[PDB]
C-alpha cells in the first residue's frame, strides 16, 4: 500500500460537528481507515455546502477552515483544496456570475493562505469561459508553483449548459482541452486533469481510440464514485470489468492518485466499508521565538512604567496581529506583569484591540480568540491607516500603547512609517508606541558571488506573467496571453532592487557599519517619512565594490531593543537577513578611496521605493559618480 | 580525512618521455601509484606544449597530437585537467605572433571540446592580456556545452611579461585576475574561477590578512603548488595555505619547479601528503553487410583490388568496418584487395584517424583531411584515383536534415560512371501526433542569462551588445523560434493520430544528372478522433546498396537500435481535429547560396469542404538553417 495513495473527498454526507474546526482528527479516523490525503472543501464545510438558491438576503458563508488547528507541513501533505460546488462563474445569471466570480478568488487566495501542494476545482459546464480567465491570469500571476486538479463531470448529459440538441462533436475530452486552452497551456506538470468515473462507462472511456487520449494528456487523478456493488464471497464490494481494465489502462505511474466519491447515502458498514473501498481500489492496478519574548519583556517594561501610577485597565492595540504569537505573547505579558508587581494588590487588566487587513489572517485570529484568548480580544478588520473613523464610530476608546512588528531588513522596506503614521489622529498625546525607534544602517562589501548571483536571475516561460516589484503590472499580449514587461531592461530590472541575502561568499570593505534612516513613533508632528542622505566610507585596499550590505535595529521601548546590526546582533536571532542594496556593475576601488552612497527614500500617493547610487574620490579630490539606480522605483516600488 | 583532498600532477618538461603524447592511461596509472587523482596535462600534447619559438617563419608549431582513443572518454573526463600550450602568447608584441598565436589558442580550444575535458586550466603570463581575454570570451559565451575553466596566476606581479616597475602603481595578483574576470564578462564564478600560484618567496598580499581575505570573494577553484621547499612547508605557507582553503572542493596542482627530478621518486609522493596535512553496433553491422555485398556485386566480375572512399571518417568505425568486410570477403567468395580512401574535414578527428591509422589499420588507408567538396580537384595533385564505391554517412533523424545530398553532389565531380553510390538512396516520412507533454515542453524552452549568447539553429549569429556582451537575438519572438525548428525526442506521453507514416523527400546518388536538391512535396492525412494535433513525427528509410538497407520508420524499424530517435515537425499551436479531417502537411525543402531550410505548414479541409492554412513556419531558415 505504501506507493498507492487513495484520497477520500469530503461529501455533504460525512459532515459531522464542527468538522471545520477539528479536521486533525478527521484526518486522523480517515486514515485509520487505511487512507492517506484527503479533499477537503478549502472554504469549509458550512460553506462548501451551502446552497444558493436563496432571496437577495442569503450570502454566503464566511471562509471558516482555521489552519492553526494542523501544522503547516501537514496540511501541504494531506489535505487537496477544492472550490465551493455553488460557485458559477459561467452562471446564466449576471449578478451570480459575478458574485462567484468575487468567491472564486476569495477561496484562491485563502488557498494560497492555508499553503496547499494541491488544489482541485470541478468543471461543470461544457463550456466555462469566465471560470477560465480567472483560473488562468491566477495561475499565471502567482509566484509560487502549486498542482491543480481539473474534475470532470461523469458524462456529458450532467453539464448545466447541455443541449442534447447541439452537442455536435463534444465530449469530455473536448470539454478538458477546451479548458486547458482557455487558461493558456499551463504546463501540465502543475495543470493536470482529472477523470470522475461512475456507473455507467461512457463510450470514449472504453473504446481504446479514445481512452488513448488520456494518455497524451496531463492525468492526475481519477475520481470514483461509490457507484459499485458488493459481488463475490462475505458480499466483497468490488468493481466491473471495464471499470477495472480502464483504470488498469490508464494507471501509468504511482503519482496518479485516486480519490473515492461517497454517493450513495450509506452510512456504509457503520463506518468500515471505507477501507473495503480502499483495498478494491489498490489491488486494481498494482517559530522564531527570540524576537517574540523581545517583544514580551518590551511589554512588560511598558505596563511598568504606567502600572506605577497604580493603574486599573489599560487600552493595547496591535497592529497587523498575523496569525498573532504577539496577541498571546502581550496577554501573556499581563500576566506575568500582575505576578510579579501587583503581589498582594490590585491587579491591573489589559484590554487588547487587533487590528488586520488579510481576511485569511483573521480567519485565524478568531479561531485563535476563541480557544487561545477565551474571547478576550476585539478583532478589527480594517489596515489600520482607517482605524481613526471605525473606531470613535464604533464607539472604541484611544489607546495607551500600540505595538506593531512591520520591519523589513533594512527597516522602512516594508512600509512600516507608513502604516503606523495612517493611524496618528486616534491616539492620546500619551500614547507610546513600540517600536519607539528604528534605525536603518549600512556597510560596503564585495562579492562576485552575490553580484553575479543578482545580475543573472532569469524569467522562465513559465514564469513570464509573474509581476514586477515596480511599478508595473502584468498585462495581455497579442497571443491573448498575460505577460509582465521589463523596458528598462532584464538586467537593469535586477540591479535597481533592494534584496534580502544570506551573506556568505562576501568581504567587508569597512570595519564599521553607518547610520542611514531613522524613524520614531508615534510621529505626532507628522514629520515627513521620505528622507535623503549621503553615506561615506574609506577603502583600505585595492578592490571591488559590489555595493552596501543593509541593516537596522530597533527599540521596542527604552532599553528594550533587538537588532541586525553586526556590532550588535541580538544572539541567535533568525528573523531577519540583511538587506542589499546592489550596484549595477561592480565599482572598482584602491587604498584611500571615499565612498558616497547617496541613498533617497521617496514616497508616492500609492507607493514607496529608494533610488540609490555612488560617488567615489580619490585622494586627488577628483570624483566620479555611478548612474542613479531605481529612478522611479520602475523595478523595486513598494505600494500600499 | 584523505580521499576528502584532491591532489593533481601538473605535468612539465622535468617529465617529458618519450612517445608520451600516445600514452596517457600509464601515465596517470603511475599518477596514481603516487597517490593524487586528478591530472594536469597539456592538451596538444608535449611535443606541441613545450615547442619553443624564436626562429624565423621556419619554426611552425608542433600538430596537435594527443589522441582520444588511447582511453575512454570517461577516463579523460574524470581524471585530465586540460592546459593551453604556455608558449601561446595572445598578446605578442609581434604582431605576427600574436596572430599566430589566436589561432592555435582556437585550435586548442577547440581540442579541449573535442576531448571532452570537464576542467580546463588557463595560464596569464601578463599584467593584462585583452587579446586573449577577448578569444577566451567569445569562446565560453558562445559554448553550449557546460564545462569549468581555471585561470592560472603568476608567482607575483613582478615576472609578468609586460613588467615594468615604472608604472606599476597599485598592480596585485589581485588586480590582474580582477581584470580579467572583467573582461571575459564576468562569466558565472561557478564555471570562471581563478587559481593562485604559491611561490618559494611569500607575496605581501597573501600574508596581510586585509588583503588575503579578498580571494574568498573570488572564485577560489585550485592553489598552485611549486616545488620550493624541502618534504616541508613554511609557518606563513602553512598559514595561508589554511586560511584560504574554506570548502573541500577545493583542487591543489602540484608544480614540477626544482628538483631536476625528485631525488627519491618516493618523494613525488611525499609532496602530495605533506600537502594533505595542510556504440550503436548494428548501424556499422549493417554498413559491413552492404559492403560484402557489393564486394560480391562488383568483385564477381574478376578483379583482384577495389578502391573505396569514405566520406566522412568521423573516427572511422565504418572504416575499420570497410577493412574487416574485405578481410572477410576474400575467404567467403574468394583475390580482391581493397584500398580505402578515408576523406574528412574534422581537424580534431584526424588526429584520431592518424591514431587509428596507425594502432588498428597498419597505415593501409590514406587519410585525407579535407572537406569532401573539393576533392575533385585535390583528387589530381595528390596522384588519387576515380571511386568504384563511394561509402558515407551524412543523414540524420529526418533523413536528409544533415545535407548528405549536396556534399554528396560535391563530390559527383570526378566519379565514374560505374561510382555505385553506399548508400545509393533515401526517403523522408512523418506521422501525426498528439501530445500536450511534447508541445508544453518545447513552447516552454527558455534562454538564462548564463546561456544568452549561444548562437540560433537558423541564420542569426551571436553579437556584441551595447555592454560589449556576446547575445543571440531572436528578432522572430522566442516562442517563434522555439516552434519553427524540427527537433530528435524520445516520445514520452503521446498519442499516434495515424495508423502508418506517408512519403516526403526522396534522394538518388549518385545525383548523377546533378538533379536540383530544393524540394516540395505536400503530404494528406486522415483524422479518426476528437484530438489535438500537435505535429509530425519524422522519419526516414535509406537504401545502401540493392537488398540491403536500414530504416527509422515506425513499421520498417531496424531492431535493436539507438542510432536515431525521431523528430519532430511541431506546430506553432495545437490543431483541434476530430472524425474525417483532411491534412496537408506542406513541406519546401529550399535551398541557399550557403544552406539548406524547411518551409513547413499544414492545412486543414473539413467533411464539408472547409479549406483553412496554419501560418508558414521557418520562412527563410530564420529558425532553422543548416549552414554548408
Amino acid at each position: 500500500n505504501s506507493r498507492i495513495h487513495i484520497g477520500w473527498m469530503a461529501t455533504t454526507l460525512d459532515v459531522a460537528e464542527n468538522l471545520d474546526r477539528h479536521v486533525a482528527t478527521f484526518c486522523t479516523r480517515l486514515g485509520e481507515f487505511k487512507y492517506n490525503f484527503v479533499v477537503y472543501p478549502i472554504g469549509g464545510v458550512v460553506r462548501a455546502f451551502w446552497t444558493p438558491n436563496g432571496s437577495a438576503e442569503n450570502h454566503p458563508p464566511v471562509i471558516d477552515l482555521p489552519d492553526v488547528q494542523l501544522r503547516n507541513d501537514l496540511w501541504e501533505s494531506y489535505v487537496v483544496g477544492k472550490i465551493s460546488p455553488w460557485i458559477d462563474c459561467d452562471s446564466s445569471d449576471p449578478a451570480f456570475a459575478s458574485l462567484s466570480e468575487e468567491h472564486l478568488l476569495k477561496e484562491l487566495s485563502y488557498i494560497c493562505y492555508l499553503g496547499l501542494q494541491t488544489m482541485a476545482i470541478e468543471l461543470t459546464r461544457i463550456s466555462s469561459p469566465r471560470t477560465a480567465a480567472i483560473l488562468k491570469k491566477w495561475i499565471w500571476t502567482r509566484n509560487s508553483r502549486f498542482t491543480v486538479w481539473v474534475q470532470l463531470p461523469s458524462a456529458i448529459e450532467k453539464c448545466k449548459d447541455y443541449d442534447a440538441f447541439t452537442i455536435e462533436h463534444v465530449d469530455l475530452w473536448t470539454i478538458w482541452a477546451d479548458f486547458r486552452k482557455n487558461c493558456g497551456n499551463f504546463s501540465g506538470v502543475y495543470f493536470q486533469v482529472a477523470l470522475t468515473i461512475s456507473s455507467e462507462l461512457p463510450d470514449e472511456l472504453t473504446e481504446l481510440k479514445l481512452v488513448d487520449r488520456w494518455k497524451a494528456e496531463p492525468l492526475a487523478a481519477f475520481v470514483i464514485e461509490s457507484g459499485l456493488f458488493i459481488s463475490g464471497r462475505n458480499g466483497e464490494a468490488s468493481i466491473p470489468s471495464a471499470h477495472i481494465n480502464l483504470l488498469k489502462h490508464l494507471w501509468t505511474t504511482d503519482a496518479l492518485r485516486i480519490v473515492l466519491r461517497a454517493t450513495t447515502d450509506t452510512f456504509k458498514y457503520n463506518t468500515s466499508i471505507k477501507s473495503e473501498y480502499s483495498q478494491a481500489l489498490r489491488h486494481a492496478v498494482r517559530q522564531d521565538q527570540i524576537k517574540y519574548d523581545v517583544y514580551g519583556e518590551a511589554v512588560v517594561g511598558a505596563l511598568k512604567d504606567l502600572g506605577a501610577d497604580g493603574r486599573k485597565t489599560v487600552v493595547i492595540y496591535l497592529l497587523g496581529g498575523g496569525r498573532g504569537p504577539i496577541g498571546t505573547k502581550i496577554l501573556k505579558s499581563e500576566r506575568e506583569y500582575n505576578n510579579t508587581f501587583r503581589q498582594g494588590q490590585e491587579s491591573l487588566k489589559v484590554k487588547l484591540y487587533i487590528v488586520e487587513k488579510n481576511p485569511n489572517a483573521i480567519v485565524t485570529l478568531k479561531y485563535m480568540n476563541v480557544r487561545t484568548w477565551k474571547r478576550r480580544v476585539t478583532i478589527i478588520e480594517s489596515d489600520m491607516r482607517s482605524l481613526p473613523g471605525i473606531a470613535k464610530d464604533r464607539g472604541f476608546e484611544q489607546p495607551d500603547i500600540i505595538v506593531s512588528e512591520l520591519l523589513g531588513s533594512f527597516g522602512d522596506n516594508e512600509l512600516s512609517p507608513e502604516c503606523l503614521d495612517g493611524v496618528t489622529g486616534f491616539l492620546k498625546p500619551t500614547t507610546i508606541s513600540i517600536p519607539q525607534k528604528y534605525t536603518s544602517y549600512v556597510k560596503p562589501i564585495m562579492s562576485t558571488h552575490i553580484h553575479q548571483t543578482i545580475k543573472a536571475q532569469s524569467i522562465p516561460y513559465l514564469s513570464r506573467a509573474i509581476p514586477s516589484h515596480g511599478r508595473g503590472e502584468p498585462e495581455l499580449d497579442e497571443d491573448e496571453m498575460w505577460i509582465q514587461k521589463y523596458p528598462q531592461g532584464h538586467v537593469r530590472n535586477n540591479m535597481d532592487q533592494i534584496y534580502v541575502v544570506y551573506l556568505s561568499k562576501y568581504i567587508p570593505l569597512a570595519e564599521t557599519t553607518k547610520p542611514v534612516f531613522t524613524f520614531e513613533h508615534p510621529n505626532f508632528m507628522n514629520s515627513s517619512n521620505e528622507r535623503s542622505d549621503s553615506i561615506e566610507f574609506v577603502m583600505d585596499r585595492n578592490a571591488d565594490l559590489m555595493g552596501f550590505a543593509g541593516y537596522f535595529d530597533l527599540q521596542l521601548y527604552k532599553t528594550v531593543m533587538l537588532s541586525i546590526e553586526p556590532s550588535t546582533h541580538t544572539p541567535g536571532m533568525v528573523s531577519w537577513f540583511p538587506a542589499v542594496i546592489p550596484l549595477r556593475d561592480q565599482l572598482r576601488v584602491g587604498e584611500g578611496d571615499r565612498i558616497s552612497l547617496k541613498i533617497d527614500r521617496k514616497v508616492d500617493n500609492t507607493g514607496v521605493w529608494y533610488e540609490w547610487h555612488v560617488e567615489k574620490k580619490k585622494t586627488n579630490g577628483e570624483s566620479v559618480s555611478t548612474p542613479i539606480q531605481n529612478p522611479n522605483g520602475e523595478s523595486y516600488y513598494m505600494r500600499m
